[PDB]
């Protein structure tokens, strides 16, 4: 007599994807979302590992019809020790996703996206495939009896019953907090400040005007600080700064600080000065964490609710989408067999490994800093580095690039006369 | 203490607009919507009387950013092939096979633009409903109101496997064609004359120039009438590439809706052939029993707006403007009633009187179209009447004083009806009861 077979907390990319998979499989599914869509949300530039999932669940047409800017590649700018391919020294690197064959991907492009629209399309698509979706409905607790009662809408409180809970709460980590298994990263503590601008000329930063719809990461000449530049429409562009919380606390105000930091680079500063900010400044903080358990009897965690690290590689949505995919296979087998913790270990193992790679790849980047440019551009490393940049880490093998980069960061770190020793970033793992 | 000052049943254009007005004004407001948005919905081509309301409530930017096709004008064509006596009328550039308009030909108060829009109602209603939330309203989707209990503040009885109650001082029924209170209170009256039936779908890749007078007019709404059968078909842009196409006919004819749709479209080769090159991107839906009125549209602690209060026939694309402007007028009364602490029926008579009148104009204007179509054509095209008739076609029927053109039409239809040897008597149309 439970209301649902599964209940999903949160309707972002993880939640919507999960529900859509579960409904196609024949389960009674509910999705609870405390907001009303469309709702603004950070995390806009996708990587091609999103696409197989979006195809599989049958939403690509609806995505294609939305008119999001296509993303053909990614670029880095800023302002040799045997490395080559460096046509522009360390002021520019570029890569195109099609340079490497990626399994499950048959296109040249993915998308940069207004998350408001993007999440709405996935959430309505979940409804079209059978899921019961409940907006402005906040889940307060999962009370663990033979099912779970979820306790939840305006002045009214209501309960619903499920055999299984799936936490897709993102950074609000509902069950992570409820069960007290959330662990903040002992090193990463970056802080993001961002906004949307209209009329920035994306040709400014572009070496070649065909590449101006790439994502641009702009390294700044401070410690562990950079900026993103992401197309949202022809005319609107999402810009954000990322730095250490300590820097932000070392200073005194969100706007003033954003511009101060951007002021470290004249060209971009002036370029942004030609634009009109179309949205208030929002901040993201305390977002690097993991969980000691990501599953238990009658629950599991997907998307940012299970982990998040740092958005330097634009992979968060692909992780949310692919964690949903993997978790579905386990939830479906558990439902059929009538048995909901150890039922979820395959999902756990495959996500632990996947996310270790992303993590370890990010730690290198920060130690490497600007030297990272060299690995994009040098052809011994370019294609391996691109595997990671594609979001492709759901494989047995340890990525070859991560080994090479780690080994090389070590040798540089230990040797104070190494040509690159002065260019090391200052955040370590 | 009640949960809300007002509670609104339905989140379409009437509901969303009402809520946004009420929140601006400082009331605690709730909107209940049984569906999840975006949801498909018929009724796509707007008239310029929508715009003042959309501006006033502060949602034009968000509409503008949606990229809806702009609507600069409309065309009403007729399959009439008999040689018809001009009977003194002029401007008949296309004889009696076509009449057309550009909304900017008349200055309309509150309107400063050249265009309105044709719209995906899915996206359009979402933007209004989220905008209402932005301005303060509490919105509850997939929440069905089953009854308004008035016998003890009203409790509204209502979400998945869960039933819940909420409290309000005042109920506003914006249920559209599901006429929640109209049915609950048994005050709904089907029209004794009208019951047309619509079949429609979306197509991708149609050349909109096919049906068009010329390819500059490709963006207009086109309605093609067969006056000897009270049957017509419409062509409404939805994107560059998607177009909404529909047929409207008498229910009795309808008593396999795909076959019928094509038969009716086949009456015009150009479009038929053009439609053959297109891809139907949505299933055929059918919209019926849509013409009705209500004996009461207000009472103690309730009132009805939009289609929940009345609907006639979509020939002039006015339904959304009526829903938006009824919301506007009803807000004034609801706001004054709230401030004075008095929601008795009589508090709402200004709204009632203005809407009775407004809607009587629309109604009588529609009857003429069906009953003597060539007359409709001649009045749109003739400069004695053109500008007054355009006022009505703009959706502007809330200032009151009877439009002069409508009176002249009525009087002329009478004379023709009574005289069987009047030159136009053989063109009078005929709707089955
Ligand atoms: C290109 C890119 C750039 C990115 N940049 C950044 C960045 O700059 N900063 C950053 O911090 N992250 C960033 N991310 C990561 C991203 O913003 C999210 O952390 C994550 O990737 C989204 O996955 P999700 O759907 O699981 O989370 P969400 O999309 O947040 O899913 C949670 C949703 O469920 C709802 N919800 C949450 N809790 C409850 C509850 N208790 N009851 C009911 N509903 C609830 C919320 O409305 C929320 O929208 C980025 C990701 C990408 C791909
Ligand atoms: C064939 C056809 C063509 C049309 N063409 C046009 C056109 O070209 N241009 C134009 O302007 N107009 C047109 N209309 C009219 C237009 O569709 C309606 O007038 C318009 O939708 C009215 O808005 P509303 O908010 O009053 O009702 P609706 O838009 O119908 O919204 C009412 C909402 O109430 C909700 N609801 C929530 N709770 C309940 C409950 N308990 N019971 C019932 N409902 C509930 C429903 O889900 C619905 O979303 C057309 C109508 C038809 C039939
Ligand atoms: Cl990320
Ligand atoms: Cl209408």
């Amino acid at each position: 007599q439970p209301d649902f077979d599964a209940a999903i907390v949160g309707g972002g990319p993880a939640g919507s994807a999960m529900a859509s998979y579960l409904a196609e499989a024949g389960l009674s599914v509910a999705v609870f979302e405390s907001e009303m869509f469309p709702r603004p949300h950070i995390g806009e530039s996708l990587v091609p590992a999103t696409m197989p999932v979006l195809d599989e669940i049958g939403v690509m047409p609806d995505i294609e019809a939305a008119g999001f800017p296509k993303k053909y590649g990614a670029a880095w700018t800023s302002a040799h020790n045997g490395f080559t391919g460096l046509d522009h020294d360390f002021k520019a690197a570029e890569v195109m996703f099609v340079e490497r064959d990626q399994p499950g991907v048959h296109r040249d492009y993915t998308f940069h996206v207004d998350r408001g629209k993007f999440d709405l399309i996935l959430l309505k698509h979940a409804e079209s495939r059978g899921a019961q979706v409940f907006q402005k409905t906040r889940v307060l607790k999962a009370d663990f009896t033979d099912p779970d009662l979820v306790t939840l809408l305006g002045p009214r409180t209501l309960d619903f019953t499920t055999r299984m809970v799936i936490d897709a709460s993102g950074r609000q980590t509902m069950l992570g907090n409820q069960l007290k298994v959330k662990v903040p990263d002992p090193v990463f503590n970056q802080y993001a400040i961002h906004a949307w601008f209209e009329g920035l000329d994306r040709t400014a930063m572009a070496l070649d005007p065909a590449k101006r719809d790439y994502i641009y990461v702009h390294f700044l000449p401070l410690e562990d600080t950079w900026m993103w530049q992401i197309p949202i429409t022809d005319t609107i562009t999402s810009v954000g700064v990322v730095t250490q919380k300590h820097r932000f606390k070392a200073a005194s105000d969100r706007e003033k600080f954003f511009w101060d930091i951007v002021s470290s680079r004249k060209d971009i500063y002036d370029a942004l000065q030609k634009a009109e900010r179309i949205r208030p400044f929002k901040a993201e903080g305390d977002y690097s964490y993991a969980m000691r358990q990501i599953c238990g009897d009658r629950f599991l965690l997907i998307g940012d609710a299970a982990r998040f690290v740092d958005p330097i590689f634009s992979s968060g949505v692909s992780v949310a989408l692919n964690s949903a995919r993997l978790a579905a296979k386990d939830v479906i087998a558990a439902h059929r067999a009538g048995d909901f913790k150890e039922s979820f270990a395959t999902y756990e193992e495959k996500l632990r490994r996947a996310v270790r790679n992303w993590y370890e790849f990010i730690s290198v980047y920060y130690r490497l800093n600007i030297l990272f440019t060299a690995f994009v551009q040098d052809p011994r490393y370019r294609i391996d580095v691109l595997k990671m940049l594609q979001g492709d880490f759901y494989d047995g093998e340890e990525p070859k690039a991560l080994k090479a980069m780690r080994d090389l960061v070590t040798k540089v770190e230990n040797d104070p006369e190494h040509l690159w020793h002065p260019y090391l970033g200052t955040l370590r793992a």
